[PDB]
RNA sequence: AGCCCCGUAAGGGG
């Protein structure tokens, strides 16, 4: 039950592009076979990179050899880049787990979160940008419990969905620039618990460690909704 | 009819404190009006701000009743030394010639023009009670619904409830910008300070001059829990 | 994140 952010560090100039990125990745998943990847992009210019997250095992096990021979090889992600490594860790955007371990804990009453890319969510048609605790965590306990081991039960979902405030909240939206008029949340958000018992604490934590390789809310296939778990 | 936010001039060094300067108002009122301590929606709004030596208070009045029972001892106090926490010295009592200063009536809020966004800026700790817990990020119900619950408290009108349901179900948010900072309080808690830009698509017109409204009346009522304490000062942007 | 009270339980008052 492995999870796997693989990171793909690129030489050449320019910046990765999530429409040519997630293209991309497509002509690999139909080359080699709710979303059970998402994708991301980041760094600076000459200093870039793109990844590839891979949220059950069939999939690691297609796409993660044909990443690595791309290694040496020029890609498309609009502009051409040099892939000069597949990385799994070095990085810190890359990783591998398993689910299992996703519960390490230490359970929390609290989970920051760092929104590193545009996040927004889709409520009544419409592309919404505000991080409020229900839509960051349904999101994040949907996907988990569609690729993990454990479903939530009932009490726990209810505590983390209907019960979670925020303690402090630090940022701002941006353009989501592959949609129209659609923003996304960028910054730093803490969410909190209260009356948590160590059984909610723990899914919250592992949510909160799920983030990393599933990433928040909508379009995570164009690299909106990249987010870490922070201390 | 009457909504009206005189703003004190402070002399001496230090800010206001968020209970010294409720403690203070209530004092005032507990000779005309102590009826409103009690009341679980308050008739007014309490404020302060400026750097440290330019310091000043506020009283939002958002009944008529009050304005007349409180305002001439509020005028009084030119002059004289008010403990608002640290102790000030009254410089000036003023209705106009400060940004937080004004006056207004209720049918001028709407009195346009509509328009389908509404900024607000949140100039001081903004929060909301939700489950006997604070809740410190500005959703959109939240915020038009405590401005909404509140003008129809003290206002003469009562909205649609076609409006009601487009203002406060179906508005969304464009863009928001800022942090949550500290927030003294009965219990200690934080607060959003930052900007937001709210937006109703679909608006019919009606709607969209009840959300200008909205924005006008934040400015007099503030937004959320405890604007008794100075929390949830806000006003309107373009 | 915690006390008291109120509350077509959404949110409020001290
Ligand atoms: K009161």
């Amino acid at each position: 039950m492995v999870l796997a952010a693989l990171v793909l560090v690129l030489e050449g100039e320019g910046l990765p592009e999530p429409l040519g990125l997630r293209g991309f990745f497509y002509g690999l998943l139909r080359e080699v076979a709710e979303n059970p990847f998402a994708l991301g992009f980041g760094g600076r210019e000459g200093a870039a990179w793109a990844r590839v997250s891979l949220l059950v095992e069939g999939l690691y096990a297609r796409l993660a050899p044909r990443l690595y021979a791309l290694e040496g090889e020029e890609v498309r992600l609009g502009p051409p880049f040099r892939v000069r490594a597949v990385l799994q860790e070095g990085h810190p955007w890359a990783g591998v787990s398993t689910y299992p371990r996703l519960f390490q804990g230490p359970p929390s009453r609290d989970l920051a979160l760092r929104f590193a890319s545009p996040t927004f969510f889709r409520r009544k048609g419409v592309h919404y940008p505000v991080p409020e605790p229900r839509l960051v965590l349904e999101s994040l306990l949907r996907r988990l419990e569609a690729f993990g081991p454990l479903k939530a039960p009932e009490g726990v979902r209810e505590a983390l969905l209907e019960r979670t405030t925020v303690r402090s909240l630090e940022g701002r939206t941006l353009p989501a620039r592959t949609e129209v008029d659609t923003a996304g949340f960028v910054g730093r958000v803490v969410y909190h618990l209260p009356r948590a018992t160590e059984e909610e604490a723990l899914w919250l934590s592992a949510l909160g460690r799920f983030a990393f390789y599933s990433g928040v809310g909508a379009k995570t296939s164009l690299g909106y909704g990249r987010a870490r778990a922070e201390s």
